[PDB]
Formats: structure tokens, C-alpha cells, sequence
């Protein structure tokens, strides 16, 4: 079960959106990993014993995240949010990570997704602790309690999925809900070339997996300022090669366990999508950041 919010105001984005996360969680999961995080993977833990999936390379990722927002005496944690919380790992990572913390609350327009986060997050005995919300971003001001404002907020991989419009807004009323002090730990996929000249290596007439929306590091931090957050750490993380290691895993995962005839068609575009922007990575056109913002 989920709570719904509409702002009266609906994004045009959000049907695109649906469509890419629509399918089988199942089916993602042979593509993904088990633990469903869709936002890449560091390589260089020395936990790490290789063979090094998807799964390690995603949880190694969030705690090198965690350890360069200071979560290693880290100020209250009483109220948590994830802003496009996926299939639910995010929620159960921070839940796990912070057991004195007793509401998170998770934010996702896919009804799929928010269906599986509810299954997934009763079978691990959290559904007390974690609220799930059919909410846009930019509909973070209609949140429950107001009175309560949150202490660490997460958004990784999801701003790829806004327009610019949308991104600004939604920071503005995000900002309006933290904490002076409060964390938001960002992860996302931004282009190192201005737009103008950045030329897709494979040709994308679809608008594969809802990132056409593409964002330079300058504009993208800037956006964080304009809303009165203070960038404590920006740096690509993970690196090009991990990022495109991630990619490559992935489509070998794809091409193993599905066939052109039974591949669902999100599935499909992120196999393409793991050679073109594999490619833009080595080339440093594309990379993955970092950003640690604070309300001051
Ligand atoms: N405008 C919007 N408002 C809320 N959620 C959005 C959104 N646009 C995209 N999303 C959600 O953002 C997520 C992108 S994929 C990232 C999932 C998760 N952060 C992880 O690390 O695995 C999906 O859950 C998608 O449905
Ligand atoms: C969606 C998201 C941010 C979640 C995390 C996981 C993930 C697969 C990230 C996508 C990054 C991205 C912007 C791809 C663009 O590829 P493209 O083939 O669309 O590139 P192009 O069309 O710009 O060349
Ligand atoms: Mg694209």
C-alpha cells in the first residue's frame, strides 16, 4: 500500500517515466541484481572479493557516499525522505544504517515500483518505519507533517529523469523541507561538454530509459545554490571506467537471460544504452557525480 499526492499541477514527463519502470521486477532483477540499485557501482573497495556484481558494486558505491557526508556524531536523524526511491533498497539501506530513525519516507511516480518497495520492505519487517508516496518531486511540499522537517534526504539517479523546469522547482520546495544542518546526498549522470556539442555515439530516437533530459555539472550545482543548499563536496564518483564497468555487466546480464523476442522494452534500451554512453565515458564526455548538499 502507498499514500497518494497530486499538486493539482501534473508533469507531462511522468507517462515516460511509468512506461520505463512499468515491467516484472523479476526481469529487473536478472538485469540489476537481486537488491534493485540503479545508479552504478564503485570497483576500488577492498571488501570487495571479485567477482564484483552489480549488488556490491551499488551497496560499496552508497557507503562511499555515506562516508563523504560524514556518516562514518552526525546530528539528529529523526526523519528521512528518498526522492525517486526506486524498488526500495534505499529505504531498507538507511533504515538498516540508522535503527534510531523511525520514519522514512520514500517518493516515486511508478506504481510498480512503489508495489514491490511495500512487498519488499514487509518481508524485512519495515513497513512501520517506512511510508511509500505515488508523489512527484515537485509535489514534496505536500508531504505529511511539515512540523517535522527532514535531517538527511536522498537523490540518486533520479534529477536525470527531469526537466529543468521540474529540477528547480522541486529543490526550491525540497530546501523549504530540510532542517538547518539537514544532509541530501545527490548522485547523478552529467554531461562534462556543453550540450551543443555533445553528439550521441548510437543515435537515440526513442529517448532511452527518460534521460534525454541531459544537465552540465556548472548548471546542475548551480540549481542546488539557487535554492540555498550549500555544495560541501562535488567530484565524479564513481569513475568513468566503473561507471561503464557497471554498464557492461548489466548488458551481459540483459543478453544472457532474455532474447529480442521476451526482453521487455526498457530492458532493451538500457542494453543499448550500455554501449553508447559506456563509449561517452571512456571519451570523459559523460560522468558520474557526487554532490553533498546542505541546508546552512
Ligand atoms: N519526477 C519524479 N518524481 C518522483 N520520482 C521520480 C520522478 N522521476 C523519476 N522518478 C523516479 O526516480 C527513479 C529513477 S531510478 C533510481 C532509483 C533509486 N534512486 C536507486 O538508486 O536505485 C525511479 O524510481 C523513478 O520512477
Ligand atoms: C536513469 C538514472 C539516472 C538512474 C540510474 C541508472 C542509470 C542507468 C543511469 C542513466 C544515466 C544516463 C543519463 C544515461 C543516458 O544514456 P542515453 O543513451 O540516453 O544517452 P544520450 O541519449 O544522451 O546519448
Ligand atoms: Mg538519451
Amino acid at each position: 500500500s502507498y499514500h497518494v499526492i497530486r499538486g493539482a499541477e501534473v508533469s507531462g514527463y511522468e507517462g515516460k517515466v511509468v512506461y520505463t519502470y512499468q515491467d516484472d521486477p523479476e526481469d529487473w532483477r536478472k538485469a540489476i541484481g537481486d537488491r534493485l540499485m540503479f545508479q552504478f557501482g564503485v570497483y576500488d573497495d577492498p571488501r570487495s572479493r571479485p567477482p564484483i556484481s552489480p549488488d556490491e558494486s551499488g551497496l560499496r558505491y552508497f557507503d562511499r557516499q555515506m562516508e563523504l557526508a560524514g556518516y562514518g556524531d552526525f546530528g539528529p536523524v529523526k526523519r528521512i525522505l528518498d526522492v525517486g526511491c526506486g524498488w526500495g533498497f534505499g529505504l531498507k539501506y538507511l533504515a538498516d544504517r540508522f535503527p534510531a530513525c523511525p520514519r522514512l519516507d520514500g517518493i516515486n511516480i511508478s506504481a510498480r515500483q512503489l508495489e514491490y518497495c511495500a512487498k519488499y520492505h514487509a518481508e524485512h519487517r519495515l513497513s512501520e518505519r517506512i511510508n511509500l508516496y505515488l508523489c512527484n518531486a515537485q509535489d514534496v511540499d505536500l508531504l505529511p507533517h511539515a512540523d517535522e522537517p527532514y535531517d538527511l534526504v536522498t537523490v540518486r539517479g533520479v534529477i536525470s529523469h527531469f526537466p529543468n523546469d521540474l529540477y528547480e522547482r522541486s529543490m526550491a520546495k525540497l530546501a523549504s523541507r530540510l532542517r538547518p544542518g539537514a544532509t541530501v546526498i545527490i548522485s547523478d549522470n552529467l554531461y562534462n561538454l556543453p550540450l551543443e556539442q555533445y553528439r550521441s555515439d548510437t543515435a537515440d530516437d526513442v529517448d532511452r530509459l527518460a534521460c534525454k533530459h541531459r544537465k552540465t555539472p556548472g548548471y546542475f550545482r548551480q540549481v542546488l545554490e539557487q535554492c540555498g543548499l550549500n555544495v560541501e563536496d562535488m567530484r565524479v564518483l564513481p569513475e568513468n571506467i566503473d561507471v561503464a564497468r557497471w554498464f557492461m555487466d548489466v548488458k551481459k546480464n540483459i543478453e544472457t537471460h532474455f532474447t529480442p523476442d521476451t526482453i521487455p522494452p526498457p530492458l532493451e534500451e538500457l542494453r543499448v544504452m550500455a554501449v553508447n554512453v559506456s563509449v561517452a565515458l571512456i571519451k570523459d564526455q559523460f560522468s558520474t557525480y557526487s554532490v553533498i548538499a546542505r541546508h546552512p
